[PDB]
């Protein structure tokens, strides 16, 4: 089955995942000098006061911190986006070496990771649905660099050990995802997919232009989980991240002058 290896990897996924070479894959190139503001954009609003955390999950591809989402507790709206979506999970992608390991690139810049908090839109009833639509979903982007630490990953990194290996869960509750955030929410937009298999074309895709300083024992710490399950030959988790896709008919819109 598909993962980022050389057998398994992002040049293969066609094969199980056609849509791998559709109309509006992610991610792509953000092409600073050719994405054109667009004044009517509203501000974006990320309201996650009451998020509600519950559990972080090794998943054989990277890990997922997820949330209650049966209620409207942690909600992004505004922006591109018509209505409400709801956040149900986020994640990250990442490299084996600091120069690279974000998905969208930015004059065709690498960051060390990138963050994803993914939001499903609630016209759809659940994520299960909403990802049969073409805007059932909104995913924010948010690049890491290395440099300062962030303090609000601490209680991220500090879990890892708990979930080395694919499958492994623990409890995680009471994190606050507004420590990810960095303080501008100047952002790009463009439509697009999941960037992992099944590589659907649900996204609204909102990259935000600050990136977030993480420290190197921070990211050092995402690459020593493994992809593998407990008991199975060591496979590093690194290098989870898809290269950036033809951006064919699409414009990548700014909030921002
Ligand atoms: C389930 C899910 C949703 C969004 C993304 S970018 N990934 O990688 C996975
Ligand atoms: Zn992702």
């Amino acid at each position: 089955h598909w993962g980022y290896g050389k057998h398994n990897g992002p040049e293969h996924w066609h094969k199980d995942f056609p849509i791998a070479k559709g109309e509006r894959q992610s991610p792509v190139d953000i092409d600073t000098h050719t994405a054109k503001y667009d004044p009517s954009l509203k501000p974006l609003s990320v309201s996650y006061d009451q998020a509600t955390s519950l559990r972080i999950l090794n998943n054989g591809h990277a890990f997922n911190v997820e949330f209650d989402d049966s209620q409207d507790k942690a909600v992004l709206k505004g922006g591109p986006l018509d209505g409400t979506y709801r956040l149900i999970q986020f994640h990250f992608h990442w490299g084996s070496l600091d120069g690279q390991g974000s998905e969208h690139t930015v004059d065709k810049k690498k960051y060390a990771a990138e963050l994803h908090l993914v939001h499903w839109n609630t016209k759809y009833g659940d994520f299960g649905k909403a990802v049969q639509q073409p805007d059932g979903l909104a995913v924010l982007g948010i690049f890491l660099k290395v440099g300062s630490a962030k303090p609000g990953l601490q209680k991220v990194v500090d879990v890892l050990d708990s979930i080395k290996t694919k499958g492994k869960s623990a409890d995680f509750t009471n994190f606050d995802p507004r420590g990810l955030l960095p303080e501008s929410l100047d952002y790009w937009t463009y439509p697009g997919s999941l960037t992992t298999p099944p590589l659907l074309e649900c996204v609204t895709w909102i990259v935000l232009k600050e990136p977030i300083s993480v420290s190197s024992e921070q990211v050092l710490k995402f690459r020593k989980l493994n992809f593998n399950g407990e008991g199975e030959p060591e496979e590093l988790m690194v290098d989870n991240w898809r290269p950036a896709q033809p951006l064919k008919n699409r414009q990548i819109k700014a909030s921002f002058k």
